[PDB]
């Protein structure tokens, strides 16, 4: 991008920052900017500064230096900040990372209503790198400062402006003017010519600082024992408060160059991508197709699944209706939806004229209008199978035919119709309103349009969709279904399950492979993993412990539990019972891995780094590690495959390495690699 700096008659300098999408400060810009000002200083007709964005945006982060400081320290800091005429930055929209570490560096900041304005870094692994870590404390106070670096959420301007990081809110069409008449206020001491790096006035005394320090240390290591950048981040901040400003920066310099050869950093960073790159499924989005305007969805389900999908639509001022079969379950339904937006009340005329776009019907009448169908009923293949005979009936013919299925085959739901390139799999997980992730299940048969129709719908309702294959569980329940069975297996074979537990939930997941179990709910778990016993048999094992727990009928360990596994007592006692924490992460997660790669292969799954996503916002897996593929290399493919061999010889072809994985692990060759 680029930079334009423009000298007004009454000699303030207006520099505009230009480089779209959100003018992130790419080494252009800043070099541009070294450039204005280097200029700025030496001409007599200027007298100030004033810095702002192009299209109504001040700058959104970094782009997407010779010293480890050099932009920090000697241009921001001592060119810009340091220098003999004031500057006054501009926002408008918003200003994140470095944009907002920019305006920090200006002696007055003027904003937009609702601009936003905070230091997002540390999501990406990554630290403020401009100052942010030393003007943000000094601004807002440390309490606060802290709280926004390490949780990385953004603010409001007016917010902002109560704390002091915002000098005055005006609207967006007095921004620039507001802005320059400041500067010049400053120059003619009207206002203060205050510096943010060398300011005082918000810190708390040298030793409760230290207190503050301590404490948030102490409980980023509790929450987030797997990451290091935010410690090392707060470690900048506390140099900058003892040892002074100018000793802060260069220890944020230091802290910076380093943090990005982090291996959780690499994890986090591409998280970050493959996050963007779900929607590109080639041969699908490169035609040059365009989402249809969906203005109308209907919900065929009113049970706990269906209720969860109207929720989420509504909540996206989308006119949704209900159909049921009785009375009874239709008034229940709306019940649940209701409940589920009371819920997150405690605006009141919000949660209120939302329930007016939610119209019930016992009828198909009222499908004559509907620009989409979501089927969420019991899995049951004859009375899907009829509801998509009365949907094709009832509904216009452009109408998308999508179903939440999970169980059942998606080319025998459409078996009594001829629409064949209108079924689609919207696939979702409960609760169906909080879960970020989005299954679209496409066919042979589903239509390039329809798919780019449900793409965007996801996207409008802040879910991130992957386009997967129909097969057996997809791809977020077929890829993790041996993670519960490796467990199991261990266990019939005497390994304790609440280590298992907390060796993989201090490896990074949200629960434990049992404790996970009980919360799904059994008859939940049971019902999923049946559909992989039929399709995969000799790759899948049954462990009767679940069943036997059934038909018995704030959480801890159970003395009841013993006496259950052993009942279950099919397989023998091996030395699997004393494994370490690793072994146990290993026996459980590889076998995940090798069923990734199958899904991978098949062509299930578009590229490798959509199953990154998939585990990940679907199973919890670790960001950190990038994701289940991404991690599969972080280990090397002949170590996976070496490892996943001796087990394959020892306890059965459940662990078994697919032809993908050990034709490629055998040649050490990455395993995200793109099929060829």
């Amino acid at each position: 991008g680029k930079t334009v700096m423009e000298v007004g008659g009454d000699g303030v300098a207006v520099i505009t920052l230009i480089n779209p999408p959100v003018n992130s400060l790419s080494f252009d810009v800043l070099y541009n900017l070294k450039s204005n000002y280097e200029e700025a200083l030496s001409r007599n007709d200027v007298k100030a500064i004033v810095i702002t964005g192009a299209k109504g945006r001040f700058s959104g982060g970094f782009d997407i230096e010779p010293k480890a400081g050099y932009i920090s320290i000697d241009i921001i800091t001592d060119l810009l900040e340091a220098a003999r005429k004031p500057s006054v930055a501009a926002i408008d929209g918003l200003a994140l990372g470095g944009g907002l570490e920019l305006a920090m560096a200006c002696h007055a900041r003027i904003s937009a209503p609702a601009a936003q304005l905070g230091l997002p870094e540390l999501q990406l692994g990554v630290i403020p790198g401009f100052g942010g870590t030393q003007r943000l404390p000094r601004l807002v106070g440390l309490t606060k400062a802290l709280e926004m670096i390490l949780t990385s959420k953004p603010v409001k301007a007016e917010e902002g402006h109560s704390l002091g990081l915002i000098d005055a809110v005006v609207p967006p069409a007095e921004l620039v003017t507001t802005a320059r008449r400041w500067a010049l206020d400053i120059v003619g001491r009207r206002k203060p010519w205050v510096s943010s790096v060398s300011k005082t006035d918000k810190l708390p005394p040298l030793g409760e600082a230290r207190e503050i320090l301590t404490f948030a240390k102490a409980q980023t290591l509790k929450r987030a024992p797997n990451m290091k950048h935010p410690l090392m981040c707060l470690d900048a901040i506390e140099v900058g408060i003892v040892s002074g400003p100018r000793a802060g920066l260069e220890k944020e310099a230091e802290v910076a160059s380093q943090v990005v050869k982090l291996d959780t950093t690499k994890g986090l960073i591409h998280v970050f991508f493959s996050q963007r790159g779900t929607a590109k499924v080639p041969g699908v989005t490169d035609r040059g197709l365009v989402p249809r305007k969906i203005k109308k969805v209907a919900i065929i389900g009113g049970g706990l699944m269906g209720s969860g999908i109207a929720t989420a639509l509504i909540l996206s001022n989308y006119p949704v209706i209900l159909k049921e079969v009785n009375e009874k379950f239709l008034e229940a339904g709306i019940g649940r939806v209701k409940a589920n937006l009371q819920s997150r009340v405690r605006s009141q005329e919000k949660f209120e004229k939302t329930m007016s776009l939610l119209k019930g019907s016992l009828d198909y009448e009222s499908f004559r209008d509907v620009d989409m169908v979501i089927e969420a009923v019991i899995e049951n293949i004859s009375l899907k199978q009829q509801i998509f005979a009365d949907l094709e009936k009832y509904c216009p013919q452009h109408c998308i035919l999508a179903s939440n299925t999970s169980t059942i085959d998606l080319n025998k739901i459409g078996e009594r119709t001829k629409s064949q390139d209108r079924i689609v799999g919207a696939h979702f997980f409960s609760p169906a309103h909080i879960m970020p992730l989005l299954e679209i299940v496409r066919t042979n048969h589903t239509s390039a349009q329809v798919i780019v129709d449900l793409l965007d719908v996801g996207k409008k309702i802040k879910k991130t969709p992957v386009v997967v294959g129909n097969c057996t569980g997809f791809a977020v329940n077929r890829m993790f279904f041996p993670y519960t069975q490796a467990a199991m297996f261990l266990v019939e074979c005497g390994a304790d399950p609440y280590l298992i537990d907390r060796a993989i939930s201090k490896f990074g997941m949200p629960m434990g492979p049992f404790r996970l179990c009980d919360l799904v709910g059994f008859g939940v778990a049971i019902a999923t993993a049946t559909q992989f016993i039929e399709n995969f048999s000799e790759r899948t094992y049954k462990s009767m412990i679940i069943p036997l727990m059934q038909e018995d009928k704030d959480p801890e360990l159970k003395k009841y539990i013993e006496k259950a596994r052993s009942i279950s007592g099919v397989k023998l006692d091996p030395k699997l019972a004393n494994l370490s924490e690793k072994d146990i992460i290993e026996m459980t997660f590889f076998p995940v891995v090798n069923e990734a790669c199958r899904v991978f292969a098949e062509g299930i799954a578009v590229k490798a780094a959509d199953l990154d996503i998939a585990g990940i916002m679907g199973m919890g897996f670790p960001p950190y590690r990038g994701g289940i593929m991404f991690w599969a290399d972080s280990i090397g493919s002949k170590y996976i495959y070496s490892r996943l061999d001796e087990w394959s010889k020892a306890y059965g072809e459940f662990f078994k390495p697919c032809a993908f994985l050990a034709e490629r692990g055998s040649k050490g060759v990455l395993l995200s690699a793109p099929v060829k």
